[PDB]
């Protein structure tokens, strides 16, 4: 299912006609030439073979194309019509299962989902750091993820106005309210994906940040957040907000993707969890906690959110179902 | 993950409160109260149980409600919320693999999918037919899939503009013009789910029609449908348009569920197949063929329509997979020619 999805032009036409994210791969690659000049470098889920193509226009004496769909037989009709067969080595198959001939000078993928580690593609990223040579680079280098306390009364009761379908005693003439509690669950377990108005955020975000050339696959299995916001502004958190940057540090220059609600609206949107029950907090009081991200076997995670309010000890404990997010944006 | 998107009250809600499933169905089991009072009943993919329910509104004796989800669970808690725990007995599992203590009277379900045959849960409403006793009935009892030939130049167009993204022979100074075939191929293979104005319509409707109390299972594995089609108007045909009529035959009357474009938009909407070559006709031409729909490993079918138009010997021969379909409704009243 997962790999059948990608074997579709149609889905890498999508992703490559997304053009900050495209032009900002490009970017980091060729003002960071002297990073790709010579050098062997590793694209982990290359696709169509675009980011490699970059790597060549940089100079890459040989890159080393990994994909595990077929659309690794697509990039190869991309590497042969573009004359780079000297330069482009597609290697079909998951970056966890191929054989790669030497090590590698950089390592170059676009792994990250909605919420920065939605679709679990960094740990093959982090897998494959067993072909870079000591002195190796990657491409991204570091993820941040930024979380804030949020306001949205309207995104609250148009959740709870679904779950509130199971309260019915008599539909048609079935009583589904035994399942009251069961469909709020449900409904406020689903992370919700699509923008809003900065002016919704309650205090500055705290960043969490992930090295790429420091973590281990392993640690991708169970990420753990804390965050203490101080409130800017008094009124009920209905939840939190999250969105990422990644930065290619190069020798030449670093290179910012941001999916902030601050900068034009990209395909990551950004993401929210709601509280099933809104935290009410005054301006100046400070609300802490620890996000917590547990990997799971649909590709995705279980995250726990427990926030206080540190001043009055009120409490929200939370789960979010990342298998199952609400698609809101229209 | 298909039986894990089962486990969602939130999807089986939605299909709940789509008053044309749900209402309709009740009718269908309530103007018959006498296929069910006192009647032995297997409700097949039963959800949340909400079919079971009307059955035992309607006095059935004993329902025994078959779901392969979680949503079973979710069906117990409803079954003892409602003290009719005597009446209906939640089976959790595969209708193919669990049993039943004795056969039925009738069976009822909902298993219809785009085009009538999409998802495959037809062949376990057929399937079920082992618990059938030799008189026994069927809700929905028949189907009725139509197809009709449409103009319309601007669908058709959408999928070069779409294809030609890739005839692009610097797109960040890559040359992706060697892909352009393999992406118009792509998008021509996805059947287009969305309405459309009748008035695109090019001729009367053909109908091919499964009865589910006669039709076994292994028939509905390659579906072969012919047709003759008499040009009412005369255009360029761009593909086949499909919808779907199911029946309810009961003692007492007659119930349809229709999600023909004449009748008012369904979440099955229509589905059209097009032509990655259309075909010239006048009024009073016959365009023939056959569409041939070849059950696949993805709850789906691969979907064969050639078709010619008989007085001049043009041809089109196109593949589908109805396991990629394009979403395109969007909501915007549709045009006529
Ligand atoms: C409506 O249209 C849609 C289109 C696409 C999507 C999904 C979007 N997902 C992402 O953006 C993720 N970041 C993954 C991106 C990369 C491709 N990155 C290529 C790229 C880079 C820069 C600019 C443009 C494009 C996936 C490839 O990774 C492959 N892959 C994943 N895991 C592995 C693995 N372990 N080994 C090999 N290939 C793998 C997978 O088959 C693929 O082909 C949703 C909707
Ligand atoms: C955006 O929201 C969405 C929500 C749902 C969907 C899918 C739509 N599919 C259909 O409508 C098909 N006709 C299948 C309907 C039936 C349920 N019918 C219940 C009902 C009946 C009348 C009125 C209202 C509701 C599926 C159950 O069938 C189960 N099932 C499927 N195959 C089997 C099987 N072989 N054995 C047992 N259960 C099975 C499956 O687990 C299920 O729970 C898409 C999008």
């Amino acid at each position: 299912q997962y790999f059948q999805f990608y074997g579709y032009l149609s889905q890498q036409q999508n992703m490559m006609q997304d053009y900050v994210r495209t032009g900002t791969y490009q970017r980091a690659i060729l003002q960071n030439h002297t990073d790709f000049k010579d050098k062997i470098v590793l694209d982990v889920g290359c696709g169509s073979g675009i980011l490699s193509f970059f790597a060549a226009q940089a100079g890459a004496r040989k890159i080393y194309a990994v994909e595990a769909s077929t659309m690794a037989q697509h990039a190869e009709v991309l590497v042969k019509s573009n004359n780079l067969t000297d330069r482009i080595v597609v290697i079909p198959g998951k970056v966890e299962e191929v054989s790669l001939p030497e090590q590698v000078d950089i390592i170059i993928s676009e792994p990250m989902g909605y919420m920065l580690f939605n679709e679990r593609m960094l740990e093959s990223y982090l897998h494959a750091k067993k072909y870079l040579k000591p002195s190796g680079n990657m491409f991204p280098t570091i993820g941040d993820v930024h979380l804030a306390p949020f306001t949205d009364e309207q995104l609250y009761m148009e959740q709870f106005t679904k779950a509130n379908f199971w309260y019915q005693p008599s539909f048609h003439g079935v009583d589904l309210s035994a399942l009251r509690g069961a469909a709020v669950d449900e409904y406020f377990r689903q992370p919700v994906v699509d923008t809003f108005d900065i002016r919704i955020l309650m205090a500055k975000s705290v960043k969490y940040t992930v090295n790429f050339l420091e973590a281990k696959e392993g640690d991708l299995h169970r990420i753990e957040i804390p965050f203490k916001f101080h409130m800017l502004h008094s009124g009920l958190v209905h939840g939190l907000a999250f969105w990422f940057d990644v930065a290619f540090i190069g020798s030449i220059m670093t290179v910012w993707l941001s999916t902030a609600p601050t900068e034009p609206l990209t395909h990551w949107y950004q993401v929210r969890c709601l509280f099933q029950s809104p935290l009410f907090a005054k301006a100046g009081d400070t609300l802490s906690g620890t996000c917590l991200l547990i990997a799971n076997k649909r590709q995705s995670y279980d995250i726990s959110i427990v926030a206080q309010v540190d001043q009055t000890g009120s409490k929200s404990s939370n789960l979010l179902d990342l298998k199952n997010p609400f698609f809101r944006y229209t």
